[PDB]
């Protein structure tokens, strides 16, 4: 068989890459995947007992505000008027969250109106200006006051992280919503939901093109060699661990990895909303998911239900990375991947993306995003006009 | 112009239904007449001078429906936004997830109640009185809820929506009172809501459009009925106003509560952070205040200003805007004896009786344009175009 394409990986930023190259070009593409699923860490299953839909790696939410992205997931799915909203478990008592008027009134004992919480948290952050936030901790007791970051944030991101909050980014505090309204969505983006018929019946889709081929259960690094010798034009695109890539020739990256348990309970409501997260150091898990809150559409049992409690640890070098942590290490480190990663491109035709490829802390929409881009960039006039791959 | 096929009496969603339906789909010539100097009844919206800010000065509208035939029904007239209409509670000085569910559950009584313990809690407080000998609106609502959620979120509220102790009004007044065992909050369940794009106005405007639809403002039917009907003699009048003034009061007058309103700007960009706070509590004599600004969060308006109302509620007396139907006993009485008269009037005058006034019922936006659709379906459309009977 021949092919025009490579792809590692079956995540979102892969399939992309693949459904453009497939239909956009009439390309042949071959998807070499590791695992014996499509989807990275997306992919979603039913639980056997109940029939409900199963997140494998915990809960996935899509939302976005690029309406070109939202355009181009509309084709493979259809999508819930779902809104993600997240509660947090502190002491015993369950709070509106993330920073709102909510979680203001319920942790400091009273309504407090949007001109006094501002004046309020103001106080509470004043040993530091969001402007000079050098890291997380800095950056979020900015936005929202030491003592609601000492009760929802510190705990939280020790137990997720295992990581001096100083020397995790500050980006990761801007992921959440900061409000003086009782607006409580997770997300602040114009499009959300979740897909009709599931996650994995999505990703199938992208992969539908007869011009694609996906082949499970198999690793690049033990089938590249023949395959590209086979195929020597076709260039690839690598969504695996960046690290991993250059056997670890430049360090190892920190990632953060997760286990889950998951349990069918003899209630058919266990907590009553998709996603509790557990804010305080006494238990193991960071939340628990409950899977039939996300669609209430579907012939769920009314007796059973799912749930899934999610534990963080360091990834090791058995384990699949999930998060990368980017402290000031990792990012000395990843600048020498990244010269390592320019020179594969141009020596080998060998494009890196996606989170796992780029080290980077990348929702879906983000991945699609940058997947689509490379493609109409880069990828697509080396494919059909033999443009380089060094811009 | 004129050779009027059709009156009707009131602008409201109910009357712009039936005119716009017999206008468009059977080509008929309907007069519209409205007392008021402006079409749409209560659901009338318009901008506060100062912030510029869509407000609606005859009380809050909330649009939800879950019947897909009124949803495309209206979306012909406005685009919808992807509002969600949620309310919070205020309660000795706390501001509370509302309505009860185990938000509410878990703030009041202190701790979390997961969606099992919350259904043994409540079933556990219920049980205080049996729902069967409940004596009033108190003891039945106790023992739906339990004593504490009734005492905090329920009582006060009621007695100055009714201004009246509710160990005086009837358990009758209590279909349901259901607390939710997940954290839902979204305040409706209907499946499809959002405001008006373009706004009430506009969206009522949209409806009064076409060409056959005559409007005329500012005019009470009864001082131009006898010489319009004279010229148009068949044209039956399809009448949306009291049903107890339509025959002279000569059976007694309908009770009804009202609301007050006192709009204020105020030098803040944002009062409540929340487009609707209940006020349960006995210490302030307004049950709700609406900050507008949050039903259209898509709009550009003023960072540093914005428009509150606050909403008084009362007994409505004969100089008052009737609102909701009170529905006593004696009112129920007398409403038998209206409806003996209305059904003898549609008989020899071709009267129809329809909406909230003309019905002694209240009903929301999509209860009523559902009424005049099945209106015009089953009696209007059939005796227009194929000359019917209207006595059904
Ligand atoms: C716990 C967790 C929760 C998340 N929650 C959300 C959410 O709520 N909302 C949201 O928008 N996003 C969420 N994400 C992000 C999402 O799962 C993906 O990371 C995102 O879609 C990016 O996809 P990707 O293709 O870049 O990477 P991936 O999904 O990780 O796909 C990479 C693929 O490469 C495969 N692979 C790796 N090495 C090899 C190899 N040698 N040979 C062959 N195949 C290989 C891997 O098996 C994997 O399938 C979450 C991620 C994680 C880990
Ligand atoms: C405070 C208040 C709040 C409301 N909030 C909501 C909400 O949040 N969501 C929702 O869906 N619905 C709400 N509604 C209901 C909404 O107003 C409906 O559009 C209305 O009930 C529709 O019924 P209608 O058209 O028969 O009533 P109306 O809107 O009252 O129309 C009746 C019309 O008849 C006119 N009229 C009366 N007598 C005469 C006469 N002799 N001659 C000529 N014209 C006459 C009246 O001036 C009026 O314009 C609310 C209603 C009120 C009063
Ligand atoms: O209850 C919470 C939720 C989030 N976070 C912090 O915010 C980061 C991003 O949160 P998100 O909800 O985006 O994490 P994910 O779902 O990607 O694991 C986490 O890593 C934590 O450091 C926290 O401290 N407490």
């Amino acid at each position: 068989g021949n092919f025009d394409l490579f792809v590692v990986g079956s995540g979102f930023f892969g399939l992309t890459i693949a459904e453009r190259a497939a239909t956009q070009l009439g390309k042949r593409v071959l998807v070499i995947e590791r695992r014996p699923h499509i989807g990275g860490n997306a992919y979603s299953e039913p639980e056997p007992e109940t029939g409900i839909e199963v997140h494998k790696y915990g809960a996935h939410l899509f939302h976005t505000s690029n309406k070109r992205v939202w355009d181009y997931v509309r084709q493979f799915t259809d999508f819930t008027g779902y809104q993600h909203r997240v509660f947090a478990m502190h002491n015993g008592q369950a709070y509106q969250f993330p920073m709102g008027l909510g979680l203001v009134s319920q942790f400091f004992g009273r309504y407090f109106s949007p001109d006094e919480a501002r004046a309020l948290i103001a106080e509470q952050a004043s040993e530091i200006d969001t402007k000079d936030a050098k890291n997380f901790e800095e950056k979020a007791i900015s936005l929202v006051g030491r003592p609601l970051y000492e009760a929802f944030i510190k705990h939280y991101t020790a137990k997720q992280w295992q990581t001096d909050p100083k020397d995790l980014p500050a980006s990761n505090i801007t992921r959440l919503p900061v409000r003086y309204t009782f607006d409580n969505r997770y997300f602040n983006d114009t499009y959300e939901g979740l897909p009709v018929e599931g996650y994995t019946k999505w990703l199938e889709n992208m992969a539908a093109d007869e011009r694609i081929e996906v082949r499970l259960d198999t690793d690049w690094f033990d089938v590249r060699d023949d395959l590209r010798a086979a195929n020597p034009d076709a260039p690839v695109v690598y969504t695996g661990p960046l690290d991993r890539y250059f056997d670890y020739a430049e360090g190892r990256l920190g990632w953060r990895t997760l286990d889950f348990e998951l349990e069918v309970l003899e209630t058919g409501d266990f907590q009553g909303t998709p996603v509790m997260n557990y804010n305080d150091l006494d238990v193991p898990y960071t939340r628990i998911h409950e899977f039939r809150h996300f669609h209430p559409e579907r012939t769920y049992p009314t007796d059973k239900t799912v749930i899934m409690r999610e534990y963080s640890r360091f990834a090791d070098n058995d384990d699949e990375p999930y998060y990368p942590i980017n402290t000031e290490a990792d990012r000395a480190v990843l600048a020498a991947y990244r010269a390592r990663a320019k020179a594969e491109t141009a020596s080998a035709k060998v494009l890196f993306g996606g989170r796992l490829g780029t080290y980077q802390y990348l929702d879906m929409h983000m991945a699609i995003a940058s997947a689509l881009s490379m493609f109409d960039n880069v990828l697509a006039p080396h494919l059909s006009e033999g443009a380089s791959l060094v811009t």
